RNA sequence: GAAUAUAAUAGUGAUAUUAUAUUC
RNA sequence: GAAUAUAAUAGUGAUAUUAUAUUC
RNA sequence: GAAUAUAAUAGUGAUAUUAUAUUC
RNA sequence: GAAUAUAAUAGUGAUAUUAUAUUC
């Protein structure tokens, strides 16, 4: 079958004794086989006439499918029916029967959450063992923590019926916003309480075996300087001031910062509610200000990109923006702004092409890559950046740089927003990931971020963090990329806050390990008592925790102030989604075929819908097939709420914050 | 109901088994004639045998009316009455439906489609076919196709029994005959198309018929045109301002039809203008498109102004420029709209003065005033040529204080199937059921009704406002005023109209004379001549291109943007055309369809338009076809371009576009 | 076409929610339109790969012809084939194919009784909605009660397969020879049992409207 | 990454015809099966759904197919399951079949359950796919299944029967000595599987012969 | 334990013997 | 369409903005 | 989306353009 | 030709008679 490493057996030992356990071990030490061990033992412990039922939680589709495959192939020959349920296969199926007629079930926790809430799965007593992959996520309003809220509610209640053993796999329990050992210990105790765990399993007796399988990569800190001469920022700043002058001309903080972004966002939102007796003029003005603020925002983003990369990257970002402004129908003001950008475009591109105006950070990065690949041409590199724009920018920079000809950069990003033509699909991710190897097409992989450990990929002996700030958990997790001996990790940045934050994270790891060592010396009974104490406290707090405005409201377009609909026309589906009735609304919007047609709930996305008045094309929401009907689904964040009586205009980001008389959707209407 | 003698007379040839064309005035009650014929026909069969009748109505209202009447009438006699139309034609066993019913009311297109398919292998399944409005049995009309099947079986070696054929009409027509001989020729050809050997008309009971259906007295009103021409002056140099604008972009009698024809030709000529710079080609072509469109609208406005108020034309242009806005900002549209808005003041100053009035409207007002003064209980029906003129005259009536006694309603067609125009069937039914003596409406403005149609409230006053028609429509319209004292007024400013109506009267004379002459012939001889004409027409009918397999580009006719390639095009049911690939999905926007219908295996969901820089040019529709949600495009929305040569060609219809058409396959 | 009065929607509501229902409302309040509402909703509720089949029961030829005409003219537009079978058109015809190739079938109950008896219609599962005009007749040896005997025998018996929703239409359910409340409730419950009805729908929230439409005449006694 | 000859082999099946796909070993039958299953399952309208059953007569092939199908069809929202002798007993088989769109099955399971009555009819499936369909003969489990199928077909029953796809590299000719006897044998095999079409690669022979090469055979006496 | 297939060898064949492999 | 987490940035905090990622 | 008819205007005509109406 | 329902009158009732209406 397989040869179990001794430290794996050591980690699995408390769990095999039936104790609720949080297994904490280095990333890539083989958690799958520990899971298989604990599960196999758990199933094989039962006598004749009785069986066990294991559930395995993974909050990512790839890990879900991987673990499903592994568990199936491993266990069914033993005679245990293995299955899994995800969002794709959750609708119109008897979950109760599926759970009942199977011995090992792999879930995305939201499935169990929804089925518990719906009542289909009446109790967690049906399971005899629950395993949480990346159990550190069991906090706040996370699905894991919801499931555990159900568990703890049943536990601390007078409810009888047995409860399943709880195992939690992680590489770092975390310490939260701790400053010293005691705070960290309290946090870890809180996490153990959230998982009903009385044991923290770590490797102690087999450390030398573990340290030859999993090596800790050496970390280096690269502090560099920002570009000294920036005429680009001067030109873009002038364009910004001009746009501000136009905006101020219609109606009456350093550029390239996050503060100016927050400001211009606040300003746009504040402009969305500008009132005038003449409504056509109000429309023209609000649209004007919207366009101005949008262009200012784009200019700002460009300045940031230029700050973190080439000037060509920022200029191409702007060119792409103004290109998308075209093919969408020019407004008079859009024409003015496009002209104003076009006049400066020659000077901008001229300054951009100048090799003297290069970013020092890219030079230092190029130096690091050069040295490392010089010492070893077979180097496998992964490069983390904050934004997808910086991803594309850095791939373009690598492919464009003659000094880095030995590199064959690949892209790795999230799946993007569900209703936008961005990101990267899952099979595309898979495709690029299987091509990323020594005997593959890609040498270096440029990525944004990855939730937790995830699927193991080709080992990287070089990990570069390009202006990358994270927590202690993801810091410890990232080590899994370079498990081999001599693996190196650089942290390149031009601001001391990042390096200092990394140092803080390392100290937090020290506090974490020390706190774990301290907790492991406690008696299990005392620890269980403290756990029950924290659980009871949190349950009291949890158990402890507005009039609907029946007045008819107008939902207007945030860009045109055009009448989209009335709240009387709006109907709510399954207490979360919001559609509009009446054939009058049908002429208020246009539609484009959806870029990411997926089937969530009983809804099937067909198209996105936009405003139709005077080529506004502001995003209003989507258009879906819901059971028998073909209906539009709108988001409140696209509209201004004007009270018909008082005339007061308001903005709401989420429907749950919009407290009006919400009439349920009824087919009998 | 107890039969009138002329109905028994008209029915008698049919009841004797003769293939007959029944020709009698509108409103004499053809329904009960059909009921008599069907009843006798079905009841004539012995025990071991059974008859099967099929009734053809070419309109949904007539279809439903006849279905209901036949159902109520023949249910008690033991005969099952059913009906099939487009709404209930899909996914139903037509063969079983026909087989398990004795009387089937049918839209002819259903029978044509099922004959072409093979579900109904032969017309031998029927023993009696009845064509409502049998004068439509000509050319490529569904009736004529059905009869092509009939005659192909007859003249052919097929020994299978053919059904008796009855036609119903108030006028067989004479075509463009100049004399009695040519008229008789045409009528004989119609009798041949329907395989009729007898033409049934009232003879021995004319005195009875004339006391049920009275011929309304016709009056001819020739008035003077607009002597004034200030409005036309303004709009004219507006039009050569626009024409100069269009001329200042590329090289190379307003208010008339010739100018409309010409400007259509000009637009279609500008659509194929090419350049090295394709973007400037796009800009210039869009420019020319806009200019030509504005010129067209100005021309239309002039026509409206000559046939109605200047205010109506100005409101037409106002609505047009209102829809130019809310579609998007265009530099040129802003320019033109400005150029119009600057002269709006003078235009409305001219459209406000009361010295400005159309003598035609004043004469119409005089007629209405006199008639309603003589009789306030008058129920008027007013026919015009266009829906624009419908709305115009409605507004003119409701505006004029001297017509306060009028309660104007509207009656138009259903308009083009994929546009937000016209009027739905239940709306028509609503206004019509309101249009009565003691109803809500006194006068009903309308365009044209297909043949006779359902009987509406009797109109003792009919007015033809600039309205020409054939002899069939002239004879049929008399049904609107069957009561004695009914009057008709042909109001116009053209001698052409009057002359053509007089020509129509003479054609009616020729028709009746030719019929009466034909009714004297020996039936055997007539059957011989009919067989002769049928054989000749079949010989002619059975008379005697290679598809260009080279890939082509489909560009937008307005902005010359690339929609798709012919290689991406697939053909569904040998008629419809869809596009494959995710690329095309990025090329168009869509709006929910204004008239969602379930034609064929398709269900209309949306209209699709060009997406590039708010071009918004109609490309077609978006439909639900079985399991798939797919776009369907019309070729008349695109310019075809060859890859190699670079030629640009236009096609108004897909069947004229002889390229390599790949059948749509679900397995792709 | 017209437009539904509120109390008609109120009466139709339990039926549209799929409940077996006896609709009891004053004569002339407009029951045909209620029937049309229920039928339209019922037929339009099915997904693409499915279809409903409604049967309407009138025990009089005039009502039969009336309902046949109305339903035909109404549902022809929506693409639902409407037919009917009376005693005059029931012989030497394939009843099973007629029922199969139609979405709405108006029927004299005796036709269905005889065809269930012969076996030409093997089960009521072919229908998804049965409507009984004047449902109070569902008692003793009335054809309605025979049909519902078949229905109930399929329900309670080892017999399965889907049973059609059952609607009844009346102005009065009756109380039989009841002498008090309990006996009347006994009778009404037994009628609901005969029709397999779980809900009795009456006007409550829109009484004012109905009373403005349907007035109770003043009764005088002349000895 | 579908090859053209795979699409060619899958085309008759995708058109709803009962088909015996005959193609060289190693040309990639799994992907053809995946295309067929995918198209078949997606063809059904909203108010309906299909149910595929895949017969493998060996445990390794069973496991492999179950794995590939589960990994492939998970994203498409189709529940894939499997039943073998290792997980056959004390578990509601009918409930499993009902609660899954694709069922990978060793034929003896279906034989046992059909004869036991837990699966009342093959009408529960809309598509059956016999791996190595040349075994559909004599008293083989495949042939027993098809005996149930054909008994239902030729019987008075009006219940809908599933589409039938057979997969093989060789239909065989039995003890045929001439083309007529071989023709009769092959026709009999098609009758055993209710097949009306034999799918072979015709238009993409170049591609196929570039993917699969015929090894040279030497005779050593 | 039972069932199934293929090959060889006997018999006109049904079938049988062995080998090989598979399944419940 | 909605929900969730992490990070940065404002606020005493609740929370808010953006970025990033995940899920139904 | 497609098909059909009528009328007017161009052309010797096939036909073409627009208007109007109808149907699948 | 047959079946069904309601009402009145008889009978403890089953049921019967007539009237009335409906259906095949
Ligand atoms: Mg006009
Ligand atoms: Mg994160
Ligand atoms: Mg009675
Ligand atoms: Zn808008
Ligand atoms: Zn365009």
């Amino acid at each position: 079958p397989f040869k179990p490493r001794n430290y794996q057996l050591e980690l699995a030992l408390p769990a095999m004794k039936g104790k609720n356990t949080i297994i904490c071990a280095p990333t890539g030490c083989g958690k799958t086989f520990v899971s298989l061990l604990i599960c196999e033992h758990h199933l094989k412990k039962f006598p004749q006439g009785q069986k066990g039922k294991v559930v395995f939680f993974a909050n990512q589709i790839p890990v879900y499918e991987q673990q499903k495959s592994v568990f199936s192939k491993y266990f069914e020959r033993h005679g245990y029916r293995v299955t899994g349920i995800s969002g794709a296969t959750a609708e119109n199926v008897p979950v109760e029967q599926i759970v009942e007629n199977n011995d090992i079930i792999i879930l995305t926790p939201q499935i169990l959450v929804n089925n518990l809430k719906k009542g289909t799965i009446p109790s967690l007593s049906i399971f005899t063992l629950m395993i949480f992959d990346e159990c550190h996520n069991t906090s706040k309003q996370h699905p894991y923590n919801m499931i555990m809220f159900n568990y703890l509610d049943q536990k601390l209640g007078g409810s009888s019926g047995p409860l399943p053993q709880v195992i939690g796999l992680t590489a770092s329990v975390g310490v939260g916003d701790a400053k010293n050992t005691d705070e960290a210990l309290d946090y870890i105790c809180k996490l153990c309480a959230s998982l009903d765990a009385s044991v923290i399993a770590t490797v102690k007796h087999n450390l030398e075996e573990l340290e030859q399988v999993v090596y800790k990569p050496q970390k280096f800190f690269r502090k560099v300087e920002s570009r000294i001469s920036d005429k680009f920022k001067y030109i873009i700043a002038q364009l910004m001031r001009d746009t501000e002058s136009l905006a101020k001309r219609i109606c009456k903080r350093e550029f390239g910062t996050q503060k100016y972004e927050q400001w211009i966002v606040t300003v746009q939102k504040a402009c969305m509610v500008f009132q005038m007796p003449d409504k056509d003029e109000e429309s023209r003005i609000c649209k004007a200000l919207f366009l101005y603020t949008s262009h200012l925002r784009k200019y700002n983003d460009a300045l940031i990109i230029s700050e973190h990369a080439r000037m060509k990257d920022a200029l191409d970002y702007l060119k792409d923006f103004f290109s998308n402004v075209r093919a969408a129908g020019f407004d008079e003001i859009e024409q003015d702004l496009t002209q104003r950008f076009e006049e400066k475009l020659q000077e901008l591109e001229s300054v951009s092409r100048d090799p003297s105006n290069e970013n020092p950070k890219l030079e230092d990065l190029c130096f690091i890559l050069q040295e490392e690949y010089h010492l070893n041409p077979e180097t496998i590199t992964i490069l983390f950046v904050k934004t997808r724009a910086l991803v594309d920018a850095l791939k373009n920079w690598i492919e464009g740089n003659p000094k880095l000809s030995f590199l064959k950069p690949g892209i790795l990003t999230g799946r993007g927003k569900t209703n936008q033509n961005t990101g990267m699909t899952l099979p595309a991710q898979k495709c690029i990931l299987d091509a990323f190897k020594a005997s593959g097409d890609h040498n270096i992989l440029i990525a944004t971020s990855v939730a937790d450990e995830g699927i193991d990929i080709a080992q990287c002996n070089l990990v570069i963090l390009y202006e990358y700030v994270g927590n202690v958990i993801k810091m410890i997790q990232t080590r899994g990329r370079g498990r081999a001996r001599g693996s190196k990790c650089f942290l390149l940045t031009s601001n001391a806050g990042v390096i200092e934050k990394e140092q803080i994270n390392m100290y937090k790891e020290k506090m974490m390990n020390d706190s774990i060592l301290r907790l492991q010396t406690w008696d299990e009974a005392v620890f269980r008592e403290k756990i029950l104490h924290i659980q009871t406290h949190e349950k009291f707090i949890r158990d402890s925790q507005p009039v609907p405005d029946k007045e008819n409201k107008k939902l207007l377009c945030r860009k045109c102030k055009a009448l989209a609909c009335y709240t009387a026309d709006v109907r709510v589906i399954e207490e979360c989604h919001y559609t509009v009735l009446g054939d009058a609304f049908k002429e208020c919007f246009v539609s484009r075929p959806h870029p990411k047609p997926k089937q969530f709930s009983s809804f099937e996305k067909r198209a996105k819908i936009f405003c139709a008045r005077q080529n506004c094309s502001h995003d209003w929401g989507i258009h879906v097939k819901y059971k028998t009907f073909e209906i539009p689904v709108i988001k409140i964040e696209s509209f201004v709420v004007e009270d018909i009586a008082t005339g007061v205009q308001t903005l709401y980001s989420k429907w749950k914050d919009f407290h009006f008389e919400k009439i349920p959707f009824d087919p009998a209407e």
